[PDB]
């Protein structure tokens, strides 16, 4: 089997990218965050705290036929940004881009912090992670990848976001149409549950490419790129007016700067973001401060590529018996 499904920007700038999911009989489509860095699939729910609801659309596993309360089970998921959600366990038929699992389980919320709340257009997270940082207790669940696996016509998807612009998540064959030359393939440590692996180095702008090892993860759910505080300083170094601001919590620049793109190595392959897709817009409605897409890991622990890596690839998610990830240039 297979399957293929359009992801969308939640707005003008990229801030998150939502994807339908089928949920249920009959089918309550719900529009989730693919994220490749955790392993929940949950949802606001009829089960979620009123307050805590502004326009998300609910699943309501009472209207589902094939839903069935999982006994006991119980989540809880704590977010670097300081958001949280938790709740009970359903299990019930999801169906992504035409790709079907019965018996996943479907992590309903009854409680969301205000990020999430504030987040309109987010019903809920799709986790694409290892299974091993699945939170239900006490009994951990598989992601719907885990779960489809078997039955894919190859155990792998792919994500090729767009860069303000819809995009394809793709379960099961690798779409040779979608990217230019070859795709690099790269190693992967899972023994932090991530698909964790080591870039080979990066440039800024025209300038020559630094070779050095940057460990870090590939992240869908997380919008910008955190990379050492040393390689950020060098980035940002190249635009006129860009500092490190304490009260916005990271790199700013004048709106009126154009950027410099950024490389990034995978094996001998280098992959290219413009400079466009590193402005994230004025700080706050009318400045002229803009925040930057490229910002210091050093308070995280570990360097993400988020969207403003992953969008400018066809990233493949190989989840053969040795995980690995394949970047192309597109
Ligand atoms: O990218 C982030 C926060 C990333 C943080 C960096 C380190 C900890 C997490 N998002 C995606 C959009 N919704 C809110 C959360
Ligand atoms: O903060 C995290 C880790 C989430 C934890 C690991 C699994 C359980 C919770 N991020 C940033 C946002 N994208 C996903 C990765």
């Amino acid at each position: 089997s297979t399957g293929s499904a359009t992801t969308t920007p939640i707005d003008s700038l990229d801030d998150a990218y939502i994807t339908p999911v089928q949920i249920g009989t009959p089918a309550q489509t719900l529009n989730l965050d693919f994220d490749t860095g955790s392993s929940d699939l949950w949802v606001f729910s009829s089960e979620t705290t009123a307050s805590e609801v502004d326009g998300q659309t609910i699943y309501t596993p009472s209207k589902s036929t094939t839903a069935k309360l999982l006994s006991g089970a119980t989540w809880s998921i704590s977010y670097g940004d300081g958001s949280s959600s938790s709740g009970d366990v359903y299990t019930d038929t999801v169906s992504v881009g035409g790709l079907t699992v019965t018996g996943q389980a479907v992590e309903s919320a009854k409680k969301v912090s205000s990020s999430f709340t504030e987040d309109s257009t987010i019903d809920g997270l799709l986790g694409l992670a290892f299974s091993t940082l699945n939170t239900v207790s006490p009994t951990q669940q598989k992601t719907f990848f885990d779960n489809a696996k078997a039955s894919l016509d190859s155990p792998v998807f792919t994500a090729d976001l767009g860069y303000h612009a819809p995009g394809t998540y793709n379960f099961g064959f690798i779409d040779t149409t979608a990217y230019t030359g070859s795709i690099t393939y790269t190693a992967v440590s899972t023994k932090q549950g991530f698909w964790e692996w080591t870039s080979t180095g990066y440039a800024v702008g025209s300038g020559t490419f630094k070779s050095t090892s940057i460990d870090g993860i590939a992240d869908t759910g997380t919008t910008l790129l955190y990379l050492p505080a040393t390689v950020v300083s060098a980035y940002w170094a190249q635009v006129s007016g860009a500092k490190s601001s304490s009260s916005v919590g990271g790199y700013v620049f004048p709106c009126s700067a154009t950027l410099p793109s950024f490389t990034f190595g995978v094996g001998s392959a280098r992959i290219v973001i413009p400079g466009d897709y590193i402005d994230f817009g004025p700080i706050s409605t009318g400045s002229s401060s803009c925040f930057g897409g490229i910002q210091s890991s050093a308070g995280i622990g570990i360097n993400i590529f988020g969207d403003v890596a992953l969008k400018a690839a066809f990233v493949v998610f190989n989840g053969a018996t040795t995980p690995t990830l394949g970047f192309a240039s597109k």
